[PDB]
């Protein structure tokens, strides 16, 4: 339960599932079938939680918003989404203050 190494950044990829806002219960829920929702859910609101935690502030520069994890906390299913242990600790403290990912080809 201690803070991990840079691998913490990679553990953010371990999270799996497609989260979407259902108008039936009126909440943001996670499913594994994108085909499950018809016209009751906006497809733009359906996003893989893997990339949902990444907030692009530039083109190729994304910042990890750990507050996104609180939305997963609403679901309360840690094993279902597969939240890494580095992610569990990241909710509290961090090695990298904000996990930043950027790729350039210049």
């Amino acid at each position: 339960m201690s803070i991990t190494s840079t691998d913490i950044c990679q553990a953010a990829d371990a999270l799996k599932g497609f989260v979407g806002f259902n108008r039936k219960t009126g909440r943001y829920i996670v499913r594994f079938s994108e085909d499950s929702f018809g016209m009751d859910v906006a497809d733009d609101s359906i996003t893989p939680t893997s990339e949902f935690v990444w907030s692009s502030v530039r083109d190729d520069v994304m910042r990890l918003g750990r507050e996104q994890l609180q939305i997963l906390l609403e679901q309360n299913i840690n094993e279902r989404l597969n939240i890494g242990e580095p992610l569990l600790v990241y909710l509290r403290r961090q090695d990298l203050p904000e996990i930043t990912a950027q790729r350039q080809l210049r």
